[PDB]
This record gives structure tokens, sequence and C-alpha cells, in this order.
């Protein structure tokens, strides 16, 4: 339910450049106030929890490349942003399954 599969439509992308305009206005998102994306392949990520079955929120080892995708003045209408940090995942059975935050958790 609340697990990786879930976690990576709403967290995997595979380009720096993610439209949050057309992506968080699915019924996916239905435009909440922010949605931080990774850059970075769902296998690198999932490896992050590597080894981590029981629930157990980590902190990454290095930065990964996120954007982040944030409400302006206008609702559903998103500000693109684009940074390098670390995040904590939540890992259950060594897969990141809740997001924490980034920088440290």
């Amino acid at each position: 339910m609340q697990d990786w599969l879930t976690f990576q439509k709403k967290h995997i992308t595979n380009t720096r450049d993610v439209d949050c305009d057309n992506i968080l206005s699915t019924n996916l998102f239905h435009c909440k106030d922010k949605n931080t994306f990774i850059y970075s392949r769902p296998e690198p990520v999932k490896a992050i929890c590597k080894g981590i079955i029981a629930s157990k929120n980590v902190l990454t080892t290095s930065e990964f490349y996120l954007s982040d995708c944030n409400v302006t003045s206008r609702p559903c209408k998103y500000k693109l942003k684009k940074s390098t940090n670390k995040f904590c995942v939540t890992c259950e059975n060594q897969a990141p399954v809740h997001f924490v935050g980034v920088g440290s958790c």
C-alpha cells in the first residue's frame, strides 16, 4: 500500500526536469503542496535499503540529484527546484516504502 511500488511512481524520476505542471495534476498527486522527486533509477535508490528488512528510516551516505516540485502562489502551479542533497528513506523489506525528508533523518 504505502510501499516501494507507490513510492516509485511518486518519487522516482529519470529526468532532472520533471514537468510538475502536468505530472502533479494527475490523481496520483492531485496537486498537493509539494513533491520531491529523485533523479536516479529505482534500483540504486532501492539499494539504499538493501539489507533493511525491518521498517527503519535511513539517511543516505551521499547526496542525490533531487527535483522538488513546490506550489507557487497559485494552486496546482509549481516551481521546479533542482538540487543535490541526501535523504532519509524508510526502508522495509529492503525497499524504500516511506519518504522521511532530505538532508538528514
